[PDB]
């Protein structure tokens, strides 16, 4: 209800600096909204029980496996920061970063923030495993 | 308030089935309490902003590559599913994997769930990776 329009306020506004969205089908269950922001390759999808979800894409990576793939997978060391940025492995060997938060009590403003720092960490980690 | 009452009997009830936990140091910036259930290598953390943190500890990589580091890393694949675990390498190279989850209208009840399941999870793990 609070939480609906703070969602689309969310959206609205990526739409008003990213321009129109992308609208991929129900992939995953439960799944009830998907919006595609193709410019940075990045998805915000929406749980059944109110927890929006934020992927990010950073592409392809070759070779380099045992040789980083351990910091890469250092990135996930654990800490009490808020919006944590899980960085992990595509269904095909592919660079992905993501996160969730609940909806409860969580205003766009905010939202946008993690989006945005969502951004820039797969930006940050782009150039580096390229 | 009734987040308080709601993390006690989490605490609580924890205590009751694998006794008594150990209260480390502050570590991390803003943490406000921790218990530690050295039975079950799992540390329980609680933000100042209200958020309950799961750290488990699966312990010693003792060997590694690139088709098991993937493997590994292949974990963190995105989904729509609540309290995802993060698989992640300690500052030692060493097996962790946790969550985190808002206080807002969580019951101990699902709490104890993530835990367990949290617990169930570091068991698979530990026996393919070590």
């Amino acid at each position: 209800g609070a939480m609906k329009n703070s969602f689309d306020r969310l959206i609205d506004g990526l739409a008003k600096d990213y321009g129109m969205p992308g609208f991929p089908e129900k992939k995953h269950e439960h799944e009830v909204y998907c919006f595609e922001f193709k410019e940075v390759s990045i998805r915000i999808y929406q749980d059944k029980f109110k927890w929006v979800y934020f992927l990010s894409d950073i592409g392809v990576i070759d070779n380099l496996d045992s040789n980083a793939c351990q910091s890469l997978l250092r990135l996930n060391e654990f800490n009490l920061r808020t919006p944590f940025f899980t960085v992990g492995l595509n269904e095909k060997k592919d660079g992905v970063v993501h996160t969730r938060i609940p909806l409860l009590n969580l205003d766009n403003v905010e939202m946008r923030r993690v989006f945005e720092a969502l951004l820039n960490l797969s930006g940050e980690v782009k150039k580096t495993f390229g």
